[PDB]
């Protein structure tokens, strides 16, 4: 099966890559695992897959840390994304992105159902697992519980059945037979448990499958509209059907190649102890007591040898970072041009811990629209920052032309030379706010409200009659023959490989 | 004669660091020299020495360029600035602005008048030179003039002969006998200049020296306090009195070793055409049509074989970066402490473009002072934006004592992630403006006035009771002996020099 559609030929291919360590000597789940795994992502070091876990028994379980993470080379930088995705290893951000939004004008490929797969080669009922018996990883010291889930894919649907979501949402286990996770507003997985409460007569039924096909977990981490059930739209991106095999105890349908499979149901009464957690703008508050949803289990399947895949989250460069910020990113550019906004590009910078986006702007298109800074921010923040595809972006950047949004060193330039702090901004406060940032949840103000900008980066003359300056750079300050001599008689000067 | 104390001795230090390039064959100063000098700023090269400058006669001259600009290596990324200092080449920042800072409460060592040196060893008169006919650069291919000066000192001196102030600001050639440059409020040439204005018999006496004493450029570009004479101030640093010859034609006082040595007026009437010119903050306005300042120059007098330092400046980084932003974060960091601050450290973040200064803040002493964000940061900002040393910053980013402020990118964390935009922020439109960035004189709102900030990136209980997180990072979120252990068996499991 392609490395795109099946996590364990994905794994295979990171091997392939020299992009894994097989670490075959016991590793400790507490805290061992996510330290290693912590160091890799904060160096760009090869992913690393743990086969000795301290604890695992009967197949439960191997760990992949740092699946979506960053390599050190330049010239394969995403390739770990690549890979998710079918695309060559050198895919530039701008490619990944464009193959995510890809399915949006396209037609759904419904899932194909199958009698069986391999995450049915082994099952577990209720008498027979214990999730306090596992391998779950303690993965930042001060967390308040054992984070079985940072990489697997919640699978719930509407009581009407018309939307069948996935999505990734944080989950630690509580006891023997109970997760408690993050389920909050706007998320799909909290607007669909709402339905299910309004409709009052039963918990909602559930899966959360690990170990998932690639292409089905980027889209799990993406904000795809509302109503949209993710497995069509995985479809339409790769040109395949995904094959799915129902659940054994409820009707629902998890990707046949799954490494792991919890089956049972999300609670719409019960809540319990959820937190702290080392999230994804690099803390955690030990100690906050906050409840979430809670979870029960009821069978767990599995494959032969099963792998979890984990995120080590917090301080750049992880999962949280590469995917949360770069898909909502995507999200918006289509959602500004959807919009008739002169939007070409969008990245969530790094450097902002993925809190700012950029939004590249057509100056051509602007200067015929005919308007002010103070009314197109006006209009930029309205469209964003009202849906929820902006939910977890606090500032946005307009920048022109020149800037290329993927380069971080661009956008900070821009937003520094460009942007008059006040005069050029515009705050927006009766919006929704992102409480996981410690400025909202932990801050001054209202946890859930307020605290978003769009700091306009394009200078006046874009507007009306085009760019009236030249770059202080070696590229925009010298003739072109001029800087090929430069260039050409480099090294024989005395001065200092693309892959490497 | 020691490197910090004589250019020539500099020179043969760079050389000697293995830290210059020699270029011996014909290179033109029509852009060439400064495109090779711009390139080498934008990758940290060696620094350029051309010493076969196309239209060199009698002397006049040689060109070192990027004199204060990174190195690649991170153990000795700011050599170059060491090497003006006699610090060692692996000096840290602190260490280098400790050393700026240290004459402020020694007596100043005033200098040593002797009867001649090395800049007498050539002279051309009235009738002798003509600064059409010197190579000097071009810079920047859209530059309003060919500009003389990006690296030397002038040098005036009050009415009443109390103070002598160096300092460096641009200067253009306007033609055979004249120069253009910015002479702008507040900076001491013009307070200077001011005085004689509005005593109103002559013009200012005046000198402009290149290739002065490396301690003394340093110096040039700091804004130490008004009234202060830089020479006795550097003698204080370096802990010797420097040695100064007169003029020819003035009773100004210029360092024995210079290179080159103009001598002559500062108009306190006449104006000439200035500008544009390629601008630290990495732009150039083509065609701006300023006014500027207009020096006369009576004499030249020089070294044997002469060596004009020149600035290639613009995007990252240059002399601009590394010494205007990091010498006024010294300035304003001994400020806050003299008005009873809690502040320790002050940078000026290159990725700030030199245009936000971070402040490191010392919580214990901040919590005694039981205060609030928002009456610190008005505090803090009417300080520093109210004095000179504050002139060229936009932004202060205040943050807590786990951040280290030399860090550009834990400076870009924490202001991301704990500055609520708008709420945690305090603009001040009442405070003099620093023109020279894009979005102040070529912006939407006043070029003098206003444009300023201050980010609050201090976290609620900072204030109060103490730090209430750990960093989700491979440092704090795992204790100490699992971490050592991850270090020791890094290489060992499979993953991958200080100097490099
Ligand atoms: C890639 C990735 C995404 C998420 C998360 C993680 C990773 C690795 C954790 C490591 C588990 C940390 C966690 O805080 N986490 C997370 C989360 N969304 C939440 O509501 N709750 C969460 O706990 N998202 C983001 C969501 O996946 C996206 O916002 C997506 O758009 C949601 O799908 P949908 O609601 O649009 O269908
Ligand atoms: C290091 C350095 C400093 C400066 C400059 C340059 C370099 C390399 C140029 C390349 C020549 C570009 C230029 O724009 N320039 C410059 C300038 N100050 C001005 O008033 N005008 C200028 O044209 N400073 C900054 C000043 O040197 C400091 O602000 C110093 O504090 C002034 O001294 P003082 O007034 O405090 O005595
Ligand atoms: O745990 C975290 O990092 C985290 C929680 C969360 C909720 C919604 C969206 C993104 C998110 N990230
Ligand atoms: O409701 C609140 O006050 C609140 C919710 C929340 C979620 C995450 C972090 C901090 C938070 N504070
Ligand atoms: O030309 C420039 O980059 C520049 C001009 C100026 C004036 C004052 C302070 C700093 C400055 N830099
Ligand atoms: O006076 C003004 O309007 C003005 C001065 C100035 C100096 C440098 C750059 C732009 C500028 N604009
Ligand atoms: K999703
Ligand atoms: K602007
Ligand atoms: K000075
Ligand atoms: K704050
Ligand atoms: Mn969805
Ligand atoms: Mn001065």
């Amino acid at each position: 099966q392609p490395a795109h559609l099946c996590f364990r030929s994905f794994v295979e291919a990171l091997k392939v890559d020299n992009d894994l360590v097989e670490i075959n000597t016991p590793i400790d789940p507490n805290l061992e695992a996510a330290a290693i795994t912590r160091r890799v992502c904060e160096t760009n070091d090869k992913a690393p897959l743990f086969n000795n876990l301290i604890g695992m028994k009967n197949g439960l379980f191997r760990i992949l840390g740092a699946p979506g993470s960053l390599r050190k080379s330049s010239a394969d930088r995403y390739g770990r994304l690549a890979r998710h995705l079918a695309l060559p290893p050198t895919a530039s951000m701008r490619e990944i992105l464009d193959k995510m939004l890809s399915a949006s004008d396209m037609p759904p490929i419904p899932p194909t159902i199958v009698p069986t797969g391999p995450c049915k080669e082994n099952s577990l009922d209720d008498s027979e697992f214990d999730l306090t018996e596992l391998p779950v990883p303690l993965i930042h010291k001060s967390d308040g519980g054992k984070y079985i889930q940072t990489y697997g894919m919640h699978i719930v649907q509407s009581p009407d059945g018309t939307w069948t979501n996935w999505s990734i949402a944080r989950a630690m286990v509580h006891d023997k037979n109970h997760l408690t996770g993050l389920v909050i507003p706007p998320q799909h997985i909290w607007q669909i448990h709402q339905m299910w409460k309004k409709e009052g007569r039963s918990d909602v039924p559930w899966a959360l499958a690990f170990g998932v096909p690639p292409a089905a977990i980027m889209a799990s981490s993406m904000p795809i509209p509302d109503g949209v059930t993710e497995a069509g739209y995985v479809g339409a991106m790769t040109g395949s059907s995904l094959e799915l095999v129902k659940c054994d105890t409820n009707d629902l349908y998890v990707p046949a190649t799954s490494e792991i499979v919890l089956e049972g149901t999300l609670s719409i009464s019960e809540t319990g102890p959820e937190g702290p957690f080392g999230e994804m703008h690099g803390y955690i508050f030990p100690g906050d007591t906050h409840l979430g949803a809670k979870y029960k289990v009821n069978r767990i399947t599995y494959r032969n040898n099963a792998i979890m895949p984990m995120s080590s989250c917090g301080r750049l460069t992880d999962e949280t970072h590469t995917m949360i910020g770069s898909l909502a990113a995507a999200e918006i550019r289509k959602l500004c041009q959807q919009n008739d906004l002169p939007i070409t590009d969008a990245f969530a910078p790094f450097e902002s811990q993925v809190t700012w986006v950029a939004l590249r702007v057509d100056t051509e298109k602007l200067r015929a629209m005919k308007t002010t800074s103070e009314g197109f921010r006006k209009r930029v923040g309205d469209v964003v920052f009202n849906h929820k595809a902006g939910y977890t972006i606090h500032r946005l950047v307009l920048v022109g032309d020149d800037i290329d949004v993927y380069e971080g060193k661009d956008v900070l330039w821009a937003f520094s030379t460009r942007c008059r702090p006040g005069m050029d901004e515009t705050l927006f406060e009766d919006v929704r706010g992102f409480p996981l940032i410690p400025y909202m949840g932990h801050g001054n103000g209202p946890a859930h409200r307020g605290g978003k900008v769009v700091s306009d980066a394009l200078m006046p003359t874009e507007y009306t009659t085009g760019r009236n300056w030249e770059a202080a750079d070696f590229n925009q300050s010298y003739p072109e023959d001029l800087k090929q001599k430069v260039l050409d008689n480099w090294t024989k000067m005395g001065f200092s490989h693309h892959h490497h």
